[PDB]
């Protein structure tokens, strides 16, 4: 089956996109990125935002552990940095410490008593105080024997305006490169040329990281690649890169109904 | 000040984007579109999704009423239709009835004991059973003496693939035409030509509806129009349309920090 990851958490409620446990139980995925943690440039404690799944999300603990028991990695995405004009000391250091204590120590944090597998950073602006590359360095230099995977979700345009500094730390394990919405590098009908060139650029310029092609599971999003095109046309070309890792599915909501991941080649 | 509306509800928590009451109290807006209600193609009761603002959102009642007391209209956006392959009878009729009872009757629904001012529909796919134009007709033919405003948020491409049928009912009071993200009709630096042509097309083809130009409040989104450009370059041209209504701000989160609406001409 190879490596197929998925985003979950912003697809509505358990009714609309399924529980986290349902996603894991499906067997389609070996990694899930939870969307998303809101962080504060002024150092206020982060706010978890799993939409209509939960407000008290501590009961997700058992679902996270169920997933991990099935060898599925669970990463939390930082999706929003609320900016401040105030100059505040130690914001990045303090966020790293907050994350370590609340998600990477088995202690009672917003997702219950878990050890998550890592942190993803969305392609969004950093703060005047909170800096992504500094955060990546801090997390990797965490006082723990646990492995904290670090990743980012840049758009397919290289360099990514928001994430390039974090990428150039050389400390990201995975990149989920987004080939959806309107960008010059997405697949369009009968035209993978720009996608191929972008994949060449990402794989060659970030040889230290595993590169995922993040694709939409619905034809109602720009960048959609029909499964036969993906299997016969795209994967044969992009898999020539030694650091091509697999496909990241945007997102669990669309995949739950479309069963796109089910149609990807073995 | 004219007509300035804003989207609120998907900007995170009260910490990140402010409470609904804060938005109303700011005095920047005369209409707020709440994002967003999830509806079900199989007829399951809708799920409210105000992200990390609340799970039990009934206490928003007092904030909605405070807003309405300041002559601010509050509309709820349908942002997601969860599809089914099942053929289910009366889905659209039953949704209209659910909305009437739960948001337009002063009874105890998901937002407490309110009479909302209307319903907006996002540019998203309808269902195999739930149909937007039929929903608009049903809501307008509601057994009530209350005014239910109906609107949609099409992208700037005309016709809008998802919403054109609803628009052609001629029963939409407002259109919030979205000139952001990557589309051929957005403003780009020194180039309003495509935006002007799109505004001409929308205003001339939908003369029965009030047309809002929905714009991003942050330079970090495609389509951003610097305030001086908006005031001196865009508004003088587009305001020549008799049905040009004003500016819709995407969104309260960005506006709270950028104060974009504050910089729009009187
Ligand atoms: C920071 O990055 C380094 C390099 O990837 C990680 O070091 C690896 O750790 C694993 C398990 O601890 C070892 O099996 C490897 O031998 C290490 N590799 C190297 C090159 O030293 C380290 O674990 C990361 N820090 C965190 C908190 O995950
Ligand atoms: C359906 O649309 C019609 C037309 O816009 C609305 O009828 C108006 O209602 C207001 C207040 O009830 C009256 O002042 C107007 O005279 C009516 N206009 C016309 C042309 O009849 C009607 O209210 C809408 N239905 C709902 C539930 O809002
Ligand atoms: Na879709
Ligand atoms: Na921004």
């Amino acid at each position: 089956g190879g490596n197929i990851v998925v985003y979950w958490g912003q697809g509505g409620s358990d009714n609309s996109e399924g529980s986290l446990k349902e996603a894991c139980k499906s067997g389609h995925y070996n990694m899930i990125v939870l969307e998303e943690l809101i962080t504060y440039d002024n150092g206020r404690d982060p706010d978890l935002n799993l939409g209509a799944h939960c407000v008290n999300c501590t009961s997700l603990q058992q679902e996270i552990k169920y997933c991990q028991l099935k060898l599925i990695k669970i990463l939390l995405q930082i999706g929003q940095v609320t900016p401040t004009k105030e100059d505040t000391k130690d914001t990045t250091k303090d966020l790293s410490q907050y994350l370590d204590s609340n998600f990477f120590s088995g202690k009672s944090g917003p997702l219950g008593e878990v050890y998550l597998d890592g942190i993803d950073i969305a392609s969004v602006p950093e703060g005047l105080n909170l800096k992504f590359d500094e955060l990546v360095q801090a997390l990797n230099d965490s006082a723990t024997s646990r492995r904290i995977y670090l990743s980012a979700s840049p758009n397919c345009v290289y360099p990514d305006y928001y994430l390039d500094k974090a990428i150039q730390t050389q400390k990201l394990d995975f990149l989920f490169v987004q080939f959806f919405y309107a960008l010059p590098c997405i697949y369009t009908q009968g035209l993978p040329e720009d996608l191929f060139q972008a994949m060449k650029t990402w794989t060659s310029n970030v040889p230290e990281s595993k590169i995922f092609m993040a694709l939409p599971a619905t034809p109602d999003l720009n960048g959609y690649i029909p499964p036969r095109v993906l299997n016969k046309e795209i994967l044969p070309a992009v898999t020539q890169a030694s650091n091509f890792a697999g496909v990241m599915i945007f997102d669990r909501y669309f995949d739950r109904f479309r069963k796109y991941s089910s149609k990807i080649k073995r």
